[PDB]
């Protein structure tokens, strides 16, 4: 019944950086006595209880196996970017639309993030990136993971993005 949540995007862009943030934040200790020693950490968001996952492709996880289960796996995903990294914004589409392959769905939960929105050098406008989101029909916010802005947000979003899709 968890939520399953996929941080997706190119090298390098914070996905690391804001999905540790995230379980900072929201992380508790639950008590639960049929596993070994009893408590198991767990992340609730907007009273959902979530599993989180990293999905890199390059790097390491150039050798890997394992890109098409995470895609298979995951029920939503964070789509991130970095404003300052136009090679960033340019790979979004083709993380969108291997995901939807791989889960034969039109309908997939995501929210495209351009993070680090706190550096001075911008070379994707919030408007390039909007118009993306709006034309994949999925909300678009800006985060930082430095100055804490929008991260909460970001997951929150993608949580009722999931639970709508789970409505139908
Ligand atoms: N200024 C700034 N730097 C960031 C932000 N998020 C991540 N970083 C930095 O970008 C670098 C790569 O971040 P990382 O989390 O490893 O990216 P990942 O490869 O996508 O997981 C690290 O040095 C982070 O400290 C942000 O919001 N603002």
């Amino acid at each position: 019944t968890e939520y399953k949540l996929v941080v997706v995007g190119a090298g390098g862009v914070g996905k690391s950086a804001l999905t540790i943030q995230l379980i900072q934040n929201h992380f508790v200790d639950e008590y639960d006595p049929t596993i070994e020693d009893s408590y198991r950490k767990q992340v609730v968001i907007d009273g959902e209880t979530c599993l989180l996952d990293i999905l890199d492709t390059a790097g390491q996880e150039e050798y890997s196996a394992m890109r098409d289960q995470y895609m298979r796996t995951g029920e939503g995903f964070l789509c991130v970017f970095a404003i300052n990294n136009t090679k960033s914004f340019e790979d979004i589409h083709h993380y969108r639309e291997q995901i939807k392959r791989v889960k034969d769905s039109e309908d997939v939960p995501m929210v495209l993030v351009g993070n680090k929105c706190d550096l001075p050098s911008r070379t994707v406008d919030t408007k390039q990136a909007q118009d993306l989101a709006r034309s994949y029909g999925i909300p678009f916010i800006e985060t930082s993971a430095k100055t804490r802005q929008g991260v909460d947000d970001a997951f929150y979003t993608l949580v009722r993005e999931i639970r709508k899709h789970k409505e139908k």
